[PDB]
């Protein structure tokens, strides 16, 4: 799977909010482009002269993520974050010359991402009470991965001492994205666990944090809630469910070619961190069938 790379796999079956630190610093921002940020401003002006209803928004930038030694006490992960924007994204990661910016970043900074906006996305492996994961079908009319299968998620917007408020907004945002798109009540959702971080090599390496969330509703109840919003309550065009039993071998199915890279990241991390049992009982042949 060349279009996705794992940056982080979390230990302990995934990390709760209380075990993560963020460091928000202008040191973690994109570097100004070799020939000036005028190239970004020109792309944005061109785009507004065709679609004058578009608006900019701030985004978190992922710089790096350091895991503590496994089995230790205290905070288990440090996220190094800066600030970027939708405009900077459209001028760098989504530019036709994005590969040239990666090579120049390696040359100038020893960092393929130094000239890239790299806005941090969030996604969820969302499990139902009857042991299915939730999938969404993307519109065929959007710019990114048209007509492909996705999981719930988005790109959260800004507003350990500013750090703890940023970690809170990351965890809050994946629940809010589930409520907005799947039309579920907030009280049917567990506190998320961070599974890891995956990069989309089709979008010049921009990263998404992938989370596990459990819902107290069955697949049939989740479908009812999604459909009862009507066509205007969701950006997706359909919902469907796969038994967690069958998610284990999803990369061997015909579904795998229809999954967008960030959803592939969510499913690989779910299989490595929530699946793949380590103990004698769940590891026994009848419960973990060989091959
Ligand atoms: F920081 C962000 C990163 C991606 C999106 C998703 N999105 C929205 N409009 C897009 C146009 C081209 C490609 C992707 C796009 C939003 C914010």
């Amino acid at each position: 799977d060349p279009e996705v790379t794992l940056l982080l796999q979390c230990p302990g079956g995934g990390l709760p909010q209380e075990q993560i630190q963020a460091e928000l610093s202008p040191a973690h921002d994109r570097r100004p482009l070799p020939g000036g940020d005028e190239a970004i401003t020109a792309i944005w002006e061109t785009r507004l002269k065709a679609q004058p209803w578009l608006f900019d928004a701030p985004k978190f930038r992922l710089h790096s993520a350091t895991l503590a030694p496994i089995g230790s006490r205290g905070p288990q992960l440090l996220l190094r974050l800066g600030l970027t924007s939708y405009r900077d994204f459209l001028g760098t990661n989504w530019s036709s010359s994005a590969a040239w910016l990666r090579q120049q970043g390696a040359t100038d900074w020893g960092d393929t991402q130094a000239y890239l906006a790299d806005p941090l996305g969030v996604g969820a492996a969302l499990a139902t009470a009857d042991d299915f994961l939730v999938f969404l079908r993307r519109s065929r009319q959007v710019a990114e991965a048209p007509g492909l299968v996705d999981v719930p998620g988005g790109h959260p917007e800004p507003q350990d001492l500013a750090g703890q408020l940023v970690v809170h907004e990351l965890f809050s945002s994946v629940l809010q994205e589930i409520c907005d798109e799947v039309n579920l009540p907030l009280l049917t959702l567990s506190q998320p666990l961070l599974l890891g971080i995956a990069r989309n090599e089709t979008s010049a390496g921009r990263a998404s944090a992938e989370f596990y969330v459990q819902c107290s509703l069955t697949s049939e109840q989740v479908r009812k809630h999604y459909l009862s919003g009507g066509p205007e309550a969701h950006e997706s065009t359909g919902i469907f469910f796969v038994e967690t039993q069958n998610v284990r071998r999803l990369p061997e199915t015909e579904m795998w070619a229809e999954l967008c890279p960030s959803a592939k990241g969510a499913i690989i991390l779910y299989n490595r961190v929530q699946g793949s049992p380590t103990g004698a009982a769940l590891g026994s042949p009848a419960l973990l069938p060989p091959l």
